[PDB]
DNA sequence: AATAAGCGGAAGTGGG
DNA sequence: TCCCACTTCCGCTTA
């Protein structure tokens, strides 16, 4: 199954949920979630995964934080903002 | 208080 | 066996 970071990168490339997520500086890989519309995107992630429970932004962000150590996605010190690694962007 | 984002330890689930 | 890649639950912190 698709990994969370790839799900997000694919959404940003397709523009299918542009009211829930958007690039801040695509060259740097920085992106931001919508305060009011992020839950719809979280719901889609859980359904794509076939998880038992409804997915929430809190649980999705809990998973995102685990990428901090390996580097695929890091939290930026701006509201709802994160950054993909160069390696993720290149693939 | 109400609302919201952010955090992570711990235990559970999936598919190797 | 035992790690993958999260998921779920819970309690806490800061603004
Ligand atoms: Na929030």
């Amino acid at each position: 199954k698709i990994r969370l970071y790839q799900f997000l990168l694919d959404l940003l490339r397709s523009g299918d949920m542009k009211d829930s997520i958007w690039w801040v500086d695509k060259d740097k890989g920085t992106f931001q979630f919508s305060s009011k519309h992020k839950e719809a995107l979280a719901h889609r992630w859980g359904i794509q995964k076939g998880n038992r429970k409804k997915m929430t932004y809190q649980k999705m962000a809990r998973a995102l934080r685990n990428y901090g150590k390996t580097g695929e996605v890091k939290k930026v010190k701006k509201k709802l903002t994160y950054q993909f690694s160069g390696e993720v962007l290149g693939r």
